[PDB]
């Protein structure tokens, strides 16, 4: 076994959008200002509705995952997307 | 107040390299499910003390669990705004 966890808490950046359907939001950490901005997809069966329905702008989360290398292309050469694939959150 | 910390524990994909200076050596993950799927994380340290200790001591092969940040790079090409993701690290522990 092998080990790929996050956890982040944060404000989430806009509202959700529903794009194996998958909700994407981004979210915003802090460093002091440093600001981190994180892609997030929540492909989760359950969750992924809850996060669309109950997620806003705005809104301050906990949420856990892993990441993903997302890897596509510009002009033939490859480039990174990186998101952060969510298992777990937590509403305020 | 915010917070991003990552867990990660993998195997290193080839002896670390140096380079305000920094060791970056790479970490594979596996999700297992037989089926298989890894991924490959550009790790870096900065601290002072654990940068050297990495490097002296993190070598291809060698299994190892650390935590710390995400770093999402910024950097341009052609003058459009692209990204390199680090995982920048606070500590490590070796098997």
């Amino acid at each position: 076994r092998s080990l790929n966890r996050v956890h982040l808490l944060g404000r989430v950046g806009q509202d959700p959008v529903l794009r194996n359907p998958v909700t994407i939001f981004s979210l915003a950490t802090n460093e002091m200002q440093k600001t981190t901005w994180h892609r997030i997809s929540v492909f989760r069966p359950g969750l992924r509705d809850v996060a669309y329905q109950y997620v806003k702008k705005g809104s301050r989360i906990y949420l856990e995952g892993k990441i993903d290398y997302g890897e596509y292309m510009d002009k033939n050469n490859v480039r990174r997307q990186a998101t952060t694939i969510i298992a777990d959150n937590i509403i305020f």
